[PDB]
């Protein structure tokens, strides 16, 4: 189903995009956990937060929506009640593996399955930490569903090194030190997404978070500790908003309000990026929301200048390099994104199809093994593609979505190969877009 964005006359319009999924889930399973009523507006309602909403609710919880909110009356921490079934997480990977850290330490036992694909995940990132706090765990191969845990009636608190800087993991530890009597602590050699820290801070909790000089992380979670209802309007996803944000930017006579955009260092990376880039981004309404930073922005027409994005800075936008070099394509000089680590452990894996995609459509760009490097054209002249060239997306919704917001600014149109990945990912896009006065036809 290739698609093609023409040039914009103007964006303009206030949007406010879909939930992240990540704080969602927290909000539903601190809401959930805590004691008193947490009402969550928001909610990105995908299968991570539904099972595990399900999960709460089969242990006690108290889960009903409102008009656009919902209302849930937690058990109080280390009030969860052992659940009368198996906890089902389809494909649900992430709810799985963090419902299992929280759960796994309670003294009851708790069954995890889910769908083929999830079962053949492996769990022992967070199965391994739980057996060192005391959790009896039994699982399949190597360590995956079907699972069973019992934790043991006081479970030891640890001094958990993340093998390998992995959010989820410090997230699964974290939870689980919740039901834990003294200190769990976590030291991650590098700091991920920490939205179980905020959100658990956001929550009452007794949380902090200790840097080294060498920017490892030490956080620190009293266990069995207070956990409060909270009113939670959760912050869109970073990576979705990460489109009109960069179209606004890019489209002249764009002037376009982002409500409730997650302010969150660790998610925003593109944004800080395109600030240093020099975006017309005004960050307004700061607020809290669940511990975590969040604004809206009004992003008005800019004209970009090339940066060099530091190695470090691709963790806080993984899925950002995609628009980000889009909008390089039109920034003054080069950018330089540097970064082989993992986009999918090269630096040619769809990184060439980004890389690609800007030279279908006529920018002077050079894939190297370390750096991508764009030099861009701010009033798009010579770029797109006036042949109906379709960018070869590779079934990424990211290379989708960039190569259309990219269309939305060339002189020359950006047709994609294929826009049906973006139904899966960020399927209010091309409403959204189009509200704001984006034109792409769709085959």
């Amino acid at each position: 189903r290739p698609a093609t964005a023409r040039k914009s006359s103007g964006l303009s319009g206030t949007v406010r995009i879909p939930g992240d999924k990540s704080i969602s889930h927290r909000s539903f399973m601190f809401g959930g956990l805590a004691s008193g009523e947490t009402r969550i507006t928001g909610l990105l309602e995908g299968e991570d937060v539904i099972n595990t909403g399900k999960a709460m609710q089969a242990m006690g919880a108290r889960i009903r929506k409102e008009g656009d909110t919902w209302i849930i009356d937690g058990v109080g921490n280390g009030g969860l009640l052992a659940p009368e079934a198996p906890l089902d997480f389809g494909n649900a990977a992430t709810g799985c593996r963090l419902t299992m850290g929280l759960v796994g330490v309670y003294d009851f036992d708790s069954t995890f399955i889910g769908d083929a694909s999830l079962t053949k995940r492996p769990m022992g990132r967070v199965l391994n930490p739980l057996r060192e706090m005391g959790v009896q765990v039994k699982s399949e191969d190597g360590d995956r569903l079907p699972v069973t845990l019992r934790g043991p009636k006081t479970p030891t608190p640890i001094t958990y090194r993340v093998p390998m800087a992995s959010a989820q993991v410090k997230s699964a530890v974290l939870l689980a030190g919740l039901n834990t009597p003294g200190i769990t602590t976590v030291i991650e050699p590098i700091m991920t997404r920490d939205h179980t820290e905020k959100m658990l801070q956001g929550f009452g909790a007794n949380l902090t978070v200790e840097t080294d000089a060498d920017g490892v992380r030490t956080i620190r979670l009293e266990g069995r500790g207070k956990l409060t209802g909270q009113v939670i309007d959760v912050p869109g996803d970073p990576s979705s908003t990460a489109f009109p944000l960069v179209a606004a930017l890019l489209v002249p006579g764009s002037d376009v309000t982002i409500l409730n955009v997650l302010m969150n260092p660790t998610r925003t990376g593109l944004i800080l990026t395109l600030q240093e880039m020099g975006a017309d981004i005004e960050v307004i309404n700061p607020r809290l929301a669940g511990g975590e930073d969040v604004a809206d922005l009004r992003v008005r027409s800019s004209t970009l200048k090339g940066v060099t994005v530091p190695e470090d800075r691709a963790p806080s936008m993984i899925d950002e390099y995609p628009i980000l070099a889009v909008a390089a394509a039109f920034a003054e000089g080069a950018t330089v994104m540097n970064g082989l680590e993992e986009l999918r452990v090269k630096e040619s894996d769809r990184l060439s199809a980004v890389a690609n995609g800007l030279k279908l459509n006529g920018v002077d760009c050079d894939e190297g093994e370390t750096s991508l490097v764009v030099r861009g054209r701010p009033d798009g002249k010579g770029l797109g593609n006036a042949s109906g060239a379709a960018v070869a997306t590779h079934l990424d919704h990211r290379i989708a979505m960039s190569f259309l917001v990219m269309g939305l600014v060339s002189e020359n149109p950006v047709t994609v190969d294929d826009a049906t990945m973006i139904a899966t990912s960020f399927p209010e896009f091309m409403d959204l877009m189009a509200g704001l006065g984006a034109k792409i036809e769709l085959s």
